[PDB]
């Protein structure tokens, strides 16, 4: 390559394997999106929230790629996983499967920015600083903000709890 | 002092002590707000209640110091004691914490009054009446109301009516 | 908690002891504005820089508040104690003991930058180059010019160049 | 009269004599204004200062007499005594005069309402509160801090402190 410099072959080769990970969340969005649009769950605030989230890790997908090319680095593509489950039952448990999926992606950045800090490579930390870290810790203290308000609603009466909160939260 | 006038050194203390009570209540707000925004309690519309009064009686104390400088008093400050809790409970306990600590700043308001009338010092009863009676009950009214809405939402259902609550009222 | 990931028990407590310092800060500046509005010391702009740096001291304390709620940490709160003075000299003495705090601040900011390295908390250190280590390194640079010209205006009517720097610069 | 109800006539007195101390007040400070307008005095900013009181004070007889009519009192007008001095100094000399000027009638104003509360007058009092009381104490503390700006550029050169007040604080 003309252009690479200071961009290790482990953390090119870590930045496609994020790449899929990101690809492999959109797609989980994707499922869990369309599950709440269904006639027999119909619950449209939290479509509407699963489909955002596909649309933003599609997005961190579309940002690596980029970064993989401006740094001389080769994108390389992988089967992505069907998403984990076919139904995601409540909404309590689909924003359950949300968390874990996001802790996952976290932790997958927290151990890029350990390769690249090992790798001396701070355009690596510093572009996962500008797009990823704060934007992960974000989300996940948004989705604990949801599961405390959701496990609130459950008390006695659980489908009453269901439609209060995508009314009156997921708007 | 070559402005001082009818400006009794009784008055220029109770002064400092009520700049140290609006301060001291600032900060007890600025806690309860806080705990509000946990993710594992999650209750935006009551954090934002609370750092708005942490706002309103920095604004009291702040009154209070540029009054002390108008009359030729010397503002003094002492330590500012942590608030009294560091975990506040449910919306009902914490709303009865702020107004036990509204009834005590309005009757450090009604001594102050009294000491000045004592002093013979209408301008401190004009202050008092122009910046901190009316607002004081004013809150105090709205705090009730609040409580009176709280207390009939538990009933059976508690953490559903904490949501409604917040959702509902303090929009 | 359901959200902390990577957010030490050090840190945790750091950030708690740094809103203490920010928040003295605060304080001590709010001491600073009050005593330059006294009627016998007079100088308008000197109350303004000092009183517009308690706003942004406690806007610092407020960013580290919101992130030790994002990260899953508890807020904890200690006793503010009394700013080091009652009365704060000339200008120049007030801008000396300013420098001193600033320095410390960015003293802070670097141990805690230290601990979050040890601990391998790339979030925490995108947070502090965010938000305070630029801001402190600037605040106490035009402190340093501001200092600079204080003294250079001394020379032998030191009344007439504490007026003419309020007057001028402080605008 | 007609519409008279709870207005003593020792207030009723005090209210004309009180007119007669801001008359005077408006006239010193006409002779004042005029004086720094001179050839040889020559401060246009400590001339625009003066004048601009010698019209709040007439403000205050106005307010003062509408409010005479207003209780069902008759005003009653004596002579004006002539100003203290026909020249007035340096702008300290003047600034001075000035602040014992302000205190004597802020004393008029305090000695008012302790009649006005031993006649159980509260109309008064309100009258008081709403338009003097906060007014004098604002003027005087603005006359303190001048006093000091003043007194701080005296140091040696009292020409040039002179001019730089006149010309950076009273534009
Ligand atoms: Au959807
Ligand atoms: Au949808
Ligand atoms: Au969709
Ligand atoms: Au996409
Ligand atoms: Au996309
Ligand atoms: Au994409
Ligand atoms: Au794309
Ligand atoms: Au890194
Ligand atoms: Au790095
Ligand atoms: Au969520
Ligand atoms: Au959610
Ligand atoms: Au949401
Ligand atoms: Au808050
Ligand atoms: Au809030
Ligand atoms: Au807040
Ligand atoms: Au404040
Ligand atoms: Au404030
Ligand atoms: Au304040
Ligand atoms: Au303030
Ligand atoms: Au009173
Ligand atoms: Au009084
Ligand atoms: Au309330
Ligand atoms: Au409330
Ligand atoms: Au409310
Ligand atoms: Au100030
Ligand atoms: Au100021
Ligand atoms: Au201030
Ligand atoms: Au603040
Ligand atoms: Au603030
Ligand atoms: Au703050
Ligand atoms: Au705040
Ligand atoms: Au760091
Ligand atoms: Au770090
Ligand atoms: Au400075
Ligand atoms: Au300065
Ligand atoms: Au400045
Ligand atoms: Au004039
Ligand atoms: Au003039
Ligand atoms: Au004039
Ligand atoms: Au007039
Ligand atoms: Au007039
Ligand atoms: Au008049
Ligand atoms: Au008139
Ligand atoms: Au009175
Ligand atoms: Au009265
Ligand atoms: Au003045
Ligand atoms: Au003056
Ligand atoms: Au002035
Ligand atoms: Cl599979
Ligand atoms: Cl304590
Ligand atoms: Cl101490
Ligand atoms: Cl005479
Ligand atoms: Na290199
Ligand atoms: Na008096
Ligand atoms: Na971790
Ligand atoms: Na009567």
């Amino acid at each position: 390559s003309q252009i690479r410099q200071n961009y290790s072959t482990e953390v090119e080769a870590a930045v496609n394997r994020l790449v899929n990970l990101y690809l492999r969340a959109s797609y989980t969005y994707l499922s869990l999106g369309f599950y709440f649009d269904r006639d027999d769950v119909a619950l449209e605030g939290v479509c509407h929230f699963f489909c955002e989230l596909a649309c933003e890790k599609c997005e961190g997908a579309c940002r690596l790629l980029k970064m993989q090319n401006q740094r001389g680095g080769r994108a390389l593509f992988q089967d992505l996983q069907k998403p984990s489950q076919d139904e995601w039952g409540t909404t309590l448990d689909a924003m359950k499967a949300a968390i874990v999926l996001e802790k996952s992606l976290n932790q997958a950045l927290l151990d890029l920015h350990a390769l690249g800090s090992a790798q001396a490579d701070p355009h690596l930390c510093d572009f996962l600083e500008s797009h990823f870290l704060d934007e992960e810790v974000k989300l996940i203290k948004k989705m604990g903000d949801h599961l405390t308000n959701i496990q609130r609603l459950v008390g006695s009466q659980a489908g009453l709890g269901e439609y209060l909160f995508e009314r009156l939260t997921l708007k």
